[PDB]
């Protein structure tokens, strides 16, 4: 129940809690250090893979920096369920930086499949995972399909230790020029997606930026960068569930509580 | 001439100066077929407050100097504590560290970011170089003269950052449709008017599905509700310019928007 969720004093608890399968890592960037909870096991990505789609589409801009001014038509044949953006532009076109950002912010899906096809689809995003240091994170199939899962088909999954050591050194490392991170760091900012999962449970000392997923199932995930507002280290959090007995909003509760449990651990 | 406007009387009128005696306000509008250059409209020279919808032009005059400058667009500009003013939805998630020049565009534009608009004003020169932006494309009647968040306050007679709706609807016409910004420069702005999230109930409440709709709204403590916009065709076509600026003190804020909404759906009827 939420009394059970809300109660709930460690991640285990959480997780018996909603009787569902929980992976979390956080991540102290200034030291290395790792608290996890099933951190090494698979979970599907869902659409958090959005953030790795719009870096890979940063370091190839990178090389040919018109890539982001470049105008993709979206026509009204692509459209796909929740496709809040790309909608509005159907029969005209946009800029491959305005794909980026509503792919990210709003989860918009036609936004991701047009990004697909600029950057050069799944294997171009598993390039750029490996060509960053992730030997575990893995990109196959376009959306919605990407949604898809299954017990020990590991396409498009990760694993919540791996994407939080990925968004370390994609977000705050050196696997991309300074300005393009920052433009990364800067959507993951904006999302407009996450407000009721991890923070809805994270306190105002952290801005934070976050990308969100789900899957039609059971899951429903947010991974996260939380910046300290009075200055310091940054601190990263991958949060993954599955849980098919509770309802979606009450997924939602079970991200908000890994927030505040985080929060907790990390004073 | 309405002694106690409603809803009701509102929603009736049916022709301009109607809609201006139901809500005992002054309407300046002005709608434009850009194929044709004619013009239909309600006190059209007359001026009335820009508030935000000065904004649209604040833009421009950013991506005319970027044109020269492309780099200025990815410039990062640091928003400070010390910047955030009332209306700050989006440099408020940003204060301590800083955005593109295009981002602070981009908000700007899509909500009702003040904070946004004093941080370019700073890039670009200030009031004076959105006006010079301005004379140079032709339009002598629009003016820029102050920063956030007073340029939002008026008095009759005193005309400091102030349009009319024809002179508007003409400058809106050069500059989105126009020749006098590049071709991914005026794409660029189209695209950001088209993503504008504060008109849900403004024109666009009163205009159908065959346009798609780019607007900027602006607004007033006091009595001033505008909105300006692009209309295309879905369909294919010429496009046309609607400006819309009010005041109504005698009703409230929600109701100057129904007001709003009305000059949609009448100009709607009008062009057919």
């Amino acid at each position: 129940t939420d009394a059970a969720i809300t109660a709930a004093s460690d991640f285990a608890a959480l997780e018996k809690a909603c009787a569902g399968r929980l992976g979390v890592t956080l991540l102290d960037t200034a030291s290395g250090r790792r608290i996890g909870h099933r951190q090494d096991e698979r979970f599907p990505m869902c659409s958090t893979f959005k953030s790795m789609l719009a870096a890979t589409v940063l370091s190839q801009a990178e090389r040919m920096p018109a890539l982001l001014d470049r105008r993709v038509p979206v026509g009204e044949a692509d459209l796909l369920s929740h496709a809040p953006v790309t909608r509005r532009h159907a029969g005209k076109d946009m800029t491959v930086r305005d794909l980026c950002r509503a792919t990210i912010i709003t989860s918009d899906n036609t936004a991701a499949n047009l990004l697909f096809g600029v950057v050069g689809g799944p294997p171009a995003v598993t390039a750029f995972l490996r060509a960053s240091g992730d030997t575990v994170s893995r990109s196959d199939r376009l959306e919605p399909e990407l949604n898809s899962f299954a017990k020990g088909d590991p396409r498009d999954t990760t694993t919540p230790a791996a994407m939080a050591a990925t968004l370390q050194r994609v977000v705050l490392g050196e696997v991309l020029q300074p300005a393009s991170r920052q433009q990364l760091a800067d959507w993951l900012i904006d999302n407009e997606t996450g407000d009721a999962c991890l923070r809805a449970g994270l306190g105002k000392r952290w801005r934070v930026g976050d990308k969100t997923g789900s899957n039609g199932e059971d899951a429903r995930n947010d991974i996260a960068v939380l910046w300290p507002v009075a200055g310091g280290a940054p601190w990263v959090l991958t949060a993954y569930l599955q849980a098919g007995a509770i309802s979606y909003e009450q997924r939602a509760s079970v991200l908000a509580q890994v927030g505040r449990i985080a929060d907790r651990l990390i004073g």
